[PDB]
């Protein structure tokens, strides 16, 4: 109420709304992306698809269309009752082909959630969190200048996780990750 106000004029006052669409030629592929573009879903087993560059072929990740290499940006995630996410950003750099740990020292600022009931900071060592209340809809917020990567629950505006403060290299972009087959799709809401 008061809350959600306050959480809607902070994200005015400082943060540009991304409308964020997948690339599906990043996508790992055992993802579907939605023809249009905003949602993601698993396949039972991995689809044949060309091992174009871009494409992550180990992780089960996908890319936002569009980069940030500077600024504030905002955008906000339906996860509904998935029992498993990640969510964040990643720099363009980072290793799509051979496994790497998903940390930010290898370029991913992600947190998300597993097993229905454990959230976690993809930070190395892991951040346990303790969340009050588990959001339907998360905020993903993006300070490029300061090094801030930071999540919220957005309809009732409470905090979930901040990264510490760091510096990029390079363009950032949007990444989302799915591990299981399960009925409810990560679904981005637009701009």
């Amino acid at each position: 109420g008061e809350k959600s106000q306050a959480y809607a004029e902070w994200k005015k006052a400082l943060f540009q709304p991304a409308d964020v669409i997948l690339d599906p030629n990043t996508a790992n592929p055992i993802l579907l992306v939605s023809d249009d573009q905003r949602s993601l879903q698993r396949a039972d087993e991995r689809q044949n698809l060309p091992d174009n560059p871009e494409r992550f072929d180990w992780h089960y990740c996908v890319l936002g269309c569009k980069s940030f290499t500077s600024g504030r940006h905002y955008w906000e995630v339906e996860v509904g009752d998935r029992k498993e996410w990640h969510i964040g950003v990643c720099q363009e750099n980072v290793e799509r082909k051979c496994w790497v740990k998903m940390t930010p020292e290898n370029g991913f600022w992600t947190v998300g959630l597993t097993d229905g009931s454990k959230y976690r900071a993809l930070s190395d060592p892991r951040t346990k969190l303790t969340v009050a209340n588990p959001p339907q809809r998360v905020g993903v917020f993006l300070d490029y200048e300061t090094g801030e990567v930071s999540f919220y629950n957005a309809m009732d505006g409470s905090h979930i996780y901040t990264f510490p403060h760091t510096f990029f290299s390079g363009p950032l972009w949007p990444v989302f990750r799915i591990l299981t087959l399960e009925p409810t799709a990560l679904t981005i809401c637009p701009a």
